[PDB]
């Protein structure tokens, strides 16, 4: 019942934009850090971005710095990944994750970590 669901994937030309949504259900993400990952074809899972519980800290993989912006809307229980200036190599399945050790949060805190994973939304950049 705790669950993450991604949307916003699409088919776009190089240089275009998308906004991915990571929507929580069965629980509120308000106090949790959220990360985005992707799997490009024939590649290992790549960390894309994360945002801290407060929203005050954000991380980006070097390859997407300046192009992608992560943000959170607690009221909508959703975290967004705005993707501008899309490139061919941004083509991948993208999925989010909530409350994992070292993912824009402490690597070991007191709390048991939720470690929720989503399902995926697909980005194709032609």
């Amino acid at each position: 019942q705790v669950q993450l669901q991604e949307s916003g994937g699409g088919l776009v030309q190089a240089g275009g934009s998308l906004r991915l949504s990571c929507a929580a259900s069965g629980f509120t993400l308000d106090s949790y850090a959220i990360g985005w990952f992707r799997q490009a074809p024939g590649k290992e899972r790549e960390g894309v971005s994360c945002i801290s519980a407060s929203g005050g800290s954000t991380n980006y993989a070097d390859s997407v710095k300046g192009r992608f912006t992560i943000s959170r809307d607690n009221a909508k229980n959703t975290v967004y990944l705005q993707m501008n200036s899309l490139k061919s190599e941004d083509t991948a399945v993208y999925y989010c994750a909530a409350d994992h050790p070292g993912l824009c949060t402490s690597e070991s805190g007191r709390r048991r970590y939720l470690e929720v994973w989503g399902q995926g939304t697909q980005v194709t950049v032609s």
